[PDB]
């Protein structure tokens, strides 16, 4: 009943995922809401349950499958299923824990982590940061394996969190920010694994901020600057709504829009 769309990493290309994140972006969103030409993602107060979630099916080279849920009013990565087996992070409240009961209903095997599934986590999990962690088509290929072989014993939880660090910025991230998604093609357009640089890690951890700047502005005007790093580390200031249209493609709902004058 939840939308399915796939991707694969074996033979990925540019024009590939490309057209995955574009579908993405089009089951996470309605165009009910814009604000200074950025899409909102639906407000969750209100939002039905069979409207709730959509289903990012992977698979890869290694003919192995996992199916990934996202929440579509964060685009947030709740869970996954591996043939008989689903695994959901740790809910933040009783209605998100309520929610992932439609998930997966005929899965054999449901598993919830005591662990929730934040980057601060998942990094301390991992034993690693995200700048330390190599994304690209490669890593993703490994991560869906990884994710896969789970249930049975093959994938430690170093390995396990490491490859939702990586399938969560491919992904959700991407989705989130033409940037990001700018930043994937790029390796998948030369096969160069690489971690994150300061722009991309900077972005991810401001979307909340970004987006309550941007809904909250005056005419596009923030109250205060959002500061951003660069490639290279500098820092990069952010006063208004203008300079994000090429590089944010969704936020989070976090107000009404006011009325126009």
């Amino acid at each position: 009943q939840y939308p399915i769309i796939n991707f694969t990493t074996a033979g990925a290309t540019v024009q590939s995922y490309t057209n995955f994140i574009r579908a993405v972006r089009g089951r996470l969103t309605t165009g009910a809401d814009v604000r200074h030409e950025i899409p909102v993602l639906p407000n969750r107060v209100g939002l039905p349950i069979n409207q709730r979630f959509i289903l990012v099916e992977l698979s890869n080279h290694a003919e192995l499958s996992v199916t990934l849920a996202l929440d579509v009013t964060n685009a947030y990565v709740v869970g996954y299923r591996a043939g008989n087996s689903a695994y959901f992070f740790h809910p933040d409240n009783q209605e998100d824990a309520e929610a992932i009961t439609h998930l997966f209903t005929d899965v054999q095997n449901r598993y919830t982590f005591a662990f929730g599934g934040n980057y601060d986590r998942l990094e301390q999990l991992a034993g690693n940061l995200r700048e330390n962690i190599e994304l690209g088509n490669g890593p993703l290929e490994e991560a869906i394996s990884a994710l896969y072989y789970y249930s049975t014993g093959g994938t430690q939880l170093p390995t396990l969190a490491r490859s939702f660090i990586i399938c969560i910025q491919m992904i959700s991230e991407a989705a989130r920010f033409q940037y990001i998604e700018g930043e994937m093609r790029t390796r998948i357009r030369y096969n160069r694994r690489s971690a994150p640089d300061p722009s991309v890690i900077t972005l991810e951890n401001s979307w909340g901020r970004l987006s309550t700047a941007i809904q909250e502005s005056n005419q596009g005007a923030f109250a205060s600057p959002i500061q951003l790093q660069r490639r290279n580390g500098s820092k990069f200031s952010v006063y208004d709504v203008s300079i994000l249209i090429p590089i944010i493609a969704l936020m989070v709902y976090r107000c009404a829009p006011p009325p126009s004058s």
